[PDB]
């Protein structure tokens, strides 16, 4: 909230970019994303599997399991992996907004450097 912070004292501090220390926003965004994505459907699962070109020969359980584990493991001590986080988030939103699914490689690289 604001009872323990301040806009004029928490807008920027040139903080470093560590990969071992967990961030409230990291676990918060990942938790929420996994909770909302946990209700994935055949349509969503298929959409993602198609965009990422992943093997959709499995089942809804396999797809949801892969994504869930990806985001869940994306925040592991000494094994950070935000790539899957942004990728999954984009996929979910895209399907939730009915947006086009561009190249997984191109898009990923764009969000990576961007």
């Amino acid at each position: 909230g604001s009872h323990m912070i301040n806009l004029e004292d928490y807008w920027e501090d040139e903080t470093p970019g560590p990969d071992r220390e967990p961030t409230n926003e990291l676990r918060n965004e990942v938790e929420e994303t996994i909770t909302l994505m946990e209700l994935l459907k055949v349509s969503e699962l298929k959409d993602i599997c198609r965009s990422v070109s992943f093997p959709v020969s499995g089942r809804k359980a396999v797809l949801q399991d892969l994504i869930r584990n990806f985001l869940q493991n994306a925040l592991v001590v000494g094994k950070s992996d935000p790539y899957r986080v942004q990728a999954v988030k984009f996929l979910i939103e895209r399907i939730r907004k009915n947006e086009p699914l561009p190249v997984y490689k191109d898009l990923w690289n764009a969000l990576r450097k961007g």
